[PDB]
C-alpha cells in the first residue's frame, strides 16, 4: 500500500512539474503582450500534465 | 492512516485537474489576445474549485 | 514510511497552492490587459522549490 501510494504521488508531482513548465511559458507570453512557439509549448506541457494526473488517479485507485 | 492518505491525494489530484482546466483556458485567452471576460470568469471558476480541493486535501492530510 | 509520505505530500500541496497563486495573478494580468509579472515569477519559483522538495522527500520513502 505504501509503495503504491508512493507510485501514485510520483505521477502527481510529474503533473505539477508540467503545469509549472506551462506557467513558465505563460509568464513569458504575458511579458511579450515568438508567442506562437510558446503557445504550442504550453499546450504540450499541459498535455503531459493531464496524462500524468490520469495515471496518478488510476494507480491511486489501486490502493 | 492509508485510507486517509489516499483520500488526501485524491483531493490533491482533483485540485491539480482544476489548475489544468484553468491553464487550458489560459492558452485559449492568450491565443485570443491576438468573450475573453467570460473565459477569465471561467478560469476563476475552476481556480476556485482548485483551491477548495487542495484546502480539502490539506485538512485531510492533518488527519493522518 | 507513513511519516515521510505525509511530509512529502505536504510539499506537493504547497507546490499546488503556489500554482494557484500564480494562476490568480495570471487572471489579474489578463484583466489588466510588470510588478505583477515579477510577483507571478515569485509564486511560480516557490512552487518549483516545493515540488522539488516533495520529490526529494518522496525518494526516501
Amino acid at each position: 500500500n505504501i509503495n503504491k501510494l508512493k507510485s501514485s504521488i510520483e505521477s502527481t508531482n510529474e503533473a505539477v512539474v508540467k503545469l509549472q513548465e506551462t506557467a513558465e511559458k505563460t509568464v513569458y507570453v504575458l511579458t511579450a503582450l515568438d508567442i506562437s512557439s510558446q503557445i504550442s509549448s504550453m499546450n504540450q506541457s499541459l498535455q503531459q500534465s493531464k496524462d500524468y494526473i490520469k495515471e496518478a488517479q488510476r494507480l491511486l485507485d489501486t490502493v
